[PDB]
């Protein structure tokens, strides 16, 4: 629990913002019938033209003669609905009060994707960051179901928020105009919870590795557990040795921080009908070990992101603890360590023994993710759960298959894979099903060990999935590879990907 | 004097330093060429040219006091040789007293304006002969035009290239007399002992640089500095880790974390006996070894076997401390600063992505551990400005991009103050260590805007990393005139496989002519 | 003149747009003390706050409208800051009960804007112009600018506003409307009025160059490029001369001819001349590198980061000179004689290409050992510089996308200049100031010259790391007794942020020809 330091100036804690300015925002959802009021701050219409880059046209009645004049078709057709395009003008309303009115183009397609809506929100946020405002009002003149409306609110909150923990006025009111307002009102406070769970995971990932180490990260989990009345149990090296987790321990051999295993648990008040183990990869920094990330574009300055799996799990732990689902017992697991280069590091060629007895031949120390997951999975199955789900930044090959938008999911059970794909639909965190090709299993036949860590045959995501499959004997298990989608290179920040996906899974 | 840590007992605990050199035992005489040449003793060499005639024949003008040498130097004999720059011939013969003497020449081309590079090529041609000579005297006859500066440059270079470093070893013999015939001998006479001082400062810097990183570490180097300070009667102060932590030098301390050697901050000071009118802080990059950290120098041409040179900026500052402490300038106070450490790969190393806090409050996002020089300098520059000096001049092997811009002969100078830069450029002219002014382009500054930290250590996209590195350094000098010399391209002599000791004479000319 | 094709679908001419939308804009300048009239379109105030960083917006002009003045009272504007690049849109009704658009653009707290500062202001202005159908824009200058920065403002506003749609087919911007009127309110307006049409001239010269560069290598080839120079010269009534292979062979331009050996397009040497009616006091030769496509030759640009798909810009130097030719031919300076030169060819891989190791002979008789076929620019420039000196000129100014090393020395903003003459270099630097195309003086280091010594040829083509300096040393060997300057624009030519050419050099060359 005490964070070791090299010099006295080394941080001994991860700074965490719990109370965010978003939490202070009062949100009122009104129905568009009756007309819109424009009294103060910024009013933005979400408008499309079902044509391509067609003119803006406001449909909704506005209860203000000055703004109504500005919003008439003659003036608005000077602008167009190209997706992401925005304009906003400052003007005096009926009461001679200064108000800002504008729009965001929503393209020419009736139903926005999660990516389309994301670009819409970014255009909205840009205006929020450029204008000192007390209230934002958004008028929905487009078609949005409940799950996408919630996605809107979540994305709006996440992109509006600014991480200033390592640096050396927000709006206070949010108004939403939409048809069938009463049907959308329950999604607001759900969005605020999903928002923080994502932003919490974001804070952990964005936190540099000199801040976020196995000790400080485990301490953050305990702190979170105490705030949510979750049972918690942190496994130190002595215990892990007795549990014989030799794959996991080998990876952390080179670090100055001791291995720490995070085990958070949420139990429901009633009787439990489904037990779930969520496993997150928690590599606080991945230098690749003796297989150093030195190749061009290996992006070693990004590898603070390699505990994004753990972050998504902990962010999910927040959401579950806040929304309190019934009839479930959830175990939030993470084998947290650091992959470094030292005299104590494990070598390419080493043979290590996982807790289930399987000897593994290491071919590439930069493939450390599956090694720590191997022991976490064994530990997970020993809990006697119904579902084992792991989420991880496992393979760079994902950048070449699905890219930076869709995460991949692998598994041994079709029912479990389906529920995740369903969760992907409702959470709007896009995941695509990828196969485990058994014909590649033979490429993991070691000459000396029971199994190879890596292949000879490319397609590493499948091979890695084949490897992980060996450590789950008789339990429905799925594996989400988020190595490609975890980091937002355009915005230079994490996505907090996985939190809402995993929450929808536990809830729905 | 701190104890040097060891891994095995065979690890060295100090840098071997040669203080008394054979060069310090050569007696130098400067005669006027108008009176003829006395050629009865040792090797006599004529510096000649043939303006206009490219590779034209050799013709000796000087009357000599020997009938045997005179007949050898007659035009019929000498026109068998040409004056192509660097070309050399010398013959052994008997003088009128039947003594064994050696007579020859060195070609200086057909341009009546020998540059610094040409003069060095002439000197090297001379040194090659000296390295096979066993006579006790060398006489050089200047039948070419040189100014006082270029003449002192001739002596410095000669002294430096003549001397060979055998500290790590386990033919010829050094001359005891140097004769120089030249026009207005009386004026060039005062250049001799200035040259001998400039020589050793340069050679001292060369010894520190050339010494391998198992010999030259932060502990051994700071000890060597203390020893130099005591010999020059300079005030000195080595700042240790506990003090560095107190001063909150987080950027400096970060680089040194992965090393087995404790960080040591070298602070020497020269104060004039008279009233102080100028206050100068000289700052040198002092990375005893640069592996690159976790951004390990593994790429082709990363030249990691050279990386003992990464404290050349520090060596130049110390070599300057010798010259200044020896020549003792009036009315000036000089601070010699160098944040010394070692950039290694360990469990304790700082990582790519780490956000660290410099001593001035600014948080820095590390994008590349191999850009460690600007980090150590950042704290050195905050320290320097707290001293309240008028001028802060840093010199460093900072960016390898200098090899693609100015190359291996010219160093680059960046800065926030035009007058100070002009002062450097003037020091460049008189010291004959070439520097060229390069721009700090503020349009590139935005590339350092970090998403999380106060500022980025390096750029993501924008190349021309030298300009970017200056933009970074500029953030740690708040309202003092400051110049930055990047010697990453000129520090090492790849032809001779040795250091140049670049910067010692530049910095010294800077403080003397101030 | 006849452009060779492989298939009938291969283009035979560079599509060139002379009458651009910008040329249809009526530009009126008014003295700002005469009161601003706000009636139609969009009206933008260029505001700042000296000293107060992020200081409030204060409109200090006089507005001949009660309602707009009321809106622009300091009370209303306090909510907005003058942070450089920031803009806002206002909407109101004027005295004539007309709806009207008003706005501002922040210029920071500095009392005098740099070239980059003004370019930042202009870019914010164009954003307000994009995705908005306006019939008129009015710019009110509440910041101080000299004549040069004012002209630079207009130059930049025109260039960034204009969109190249020559190669758009099924994807033209259906909403791309251009303003028809431009109003400018400024102090001492009668001293700025002369700058307007000079800016319009300077605009097209830059955009003309931009069009040649942006045009791909199937459109812009040695023949189609040279034919475009002829067409320009005819419109400008300049003397023109296009040297073909037979002429080039008789002049023994082996270096230039070797470079084009592997191209399906014959070498074309562009020679344009402008002459003053009166006493010629200055003869100048402008030489631009004219490589329509740079594959690299057998030293193929195959390495990672070679940017072979960009190498259509390798005729940027040529375009800059032709852009300058337009400016000189239009502005018609006095007492000068200008020679616009460009040895145009294509560097390709073929059974006919020149090989690494080949020894070739320049038109001055010097033998050259080719060490790298991708260093083809200095080979063509060599013959071009000889042809230039034979014209008996006073100055030979050279411009070229010569070395990639510029990206590591000066980067993407500042071009480098080398030369054998202190005065000429200073004239270039002075022109860089007035034209606001940034240029830094870099040295020609004679110590490096020895590396160009060949065991067999008179001289080596390349050394065997300071490429830009070595390349200057090579070129210097082909100017015998004339003042010569060499501008390396390999790093500054392309605008990567906006994904388009800059048209760099045109204004700098023209200002050099004028201020002369
Ligand atoms: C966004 N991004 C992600 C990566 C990335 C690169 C490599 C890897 C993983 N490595 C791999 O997939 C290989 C098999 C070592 C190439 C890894 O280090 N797992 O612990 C995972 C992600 C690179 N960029
Ligand atoms: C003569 N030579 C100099 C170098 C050299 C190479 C790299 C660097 C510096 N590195 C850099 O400039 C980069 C930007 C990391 C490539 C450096 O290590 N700073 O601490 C400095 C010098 C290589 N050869
Ligand atoms: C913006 N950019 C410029 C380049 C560029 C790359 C290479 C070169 C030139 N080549 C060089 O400078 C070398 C010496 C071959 C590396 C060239 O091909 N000249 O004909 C010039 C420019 C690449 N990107
Ligand atoms: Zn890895
Ligand atoms: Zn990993
Ligand atoms: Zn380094
Ligand atoms: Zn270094
Ligand atoms: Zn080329
Ligand atoms: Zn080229």
């Amino acid at each position: 629990s005490e964070v070791p330091q090299v010099v006295s100036l080394d941080p001994t804690s991860i700074p965490i913002e719990y109370n965010t300015p978003i939490h202070d925002i009062k949100v009122q959802v009104y129905d568009i019938k009756g007309g819109c009021n424009v009294e103060e701050g910024l009013t933005i219409f979400l408008v499309n033209n079902p044509k391509e880059n067609g003119p803006v046209k406001i449909s909704s009645k506005v209860n203000d003669k000055q703004v109504s004049e500005f919003l008439k078709d003659e003036n608005m057709e000077k602008f167009n609905v190209k997706l992401g395009t925005s304009k906003h003008f400052y003007m005096f309303n009926d009461n001679k009060n200064s108000v800002a009115v504008g729009y965001v183009g929503c393209g020419s397609v009736a139903d926005l994707s999660e990516a389309d809506m994301k670009r819409v929100v970014l255009s909205l946020v840009t205006m929020l960051h450029d204008n000192k405002l007390s209230k934002l009002t958004v008028v929905f003149e487009i078609n949005v179901d409940k799950n996408l409306f919630r996605f809107f609110l979540e994305t709006l909150f996440y992109e509006y928020m600014t991480d200033e923990r390592f640096k050396s006025e927000y709006i206070k009111h949010l108004g939403v105009y939409i048809n069938n307002a009463d049907t959308y009102k329950e999604e607001v406070e759900k969005a605020r919870v999903y928002y923080f769970g994502t932003y919490y995971a974001s804070q952990l990932i964005a936190a540099p590795s000199n801040y976020c180490n196995p000790v400080s990260l485990s301490n953050a989990a305990v702190e979170l557990a105490q705030k949510l009345n979750l049972e918690y149990k942190i496994l130190g090296v002595k215990e892990l040795e007795e549990l014989k987790m030799g794959a996991y321990l080998s990876v952390g051999k080179g670090s100055m921080y001791p291995n720490k295993f995070i085990h958070l648990t949420y139990k429901s008040k009633g009787d439990v009908k489904k037990k779930i183990a969520l496993v997150g990869k928690g590599i606080t920094f991945d230098s690749g070990g003796y297989n150093l990330k030195a190749a061009p574009g290996s992006m070693i300055d990004l590898m603070k992101f390699d505990m994004s799996g753990c972050a998504a799990v902990l962010g999910c732990a927040y959401c579950v603890g806040t929304l309190k689902p019934e009839n479930v017992e959830i175990h939030f697991l993470s084998a947290v360590c650091e992959n470094m280069v030292s005299k104590n590091s494990y070598r390419p060629g080493d043979i290590i023994t996982a807790s289930n007895g399987k000897t593994i031949e290491v071919g590439n120390t930069d493939a450390e993710g599956r090694l720590t997951l191997a022991d976490a999975l064994v530990y997970a199955e020993k809990l006697g759960v119904d579902y084992i789900v792991d989420i991880a930044t496992l393979t760079g090959a994902m950048l070449y298959s699905l890219g930076t938008s869709y995460a991949g999911v692998f598994g041994n059970n079709e029912e479990l894979i389906n529920k995740i794909l369903q969760s992907s639909k409702t959470s709007n965190e896009p995941v695509w099903w990828l196969p485990i090709i058994n014909e590649y299993r033979a490429t993991l036949n070691s000459k000396y060990a029971d199994i190879n860590q890596i292949s000879s045959v490319k397609a590493s995501s499948i091979v890695a999935s084949l490897f992980l499959k060996e450590f789950v004997q008789n339990t429905a298990w799925a594996h989400i590879d988020i190595a490609g989608v975890s980091w937002n290179f355009k915005a230079r920040k994490p996505k907090g990907f996985g939190v809402r996906l995993l929450t929808e899974f536990v809830l729905n």
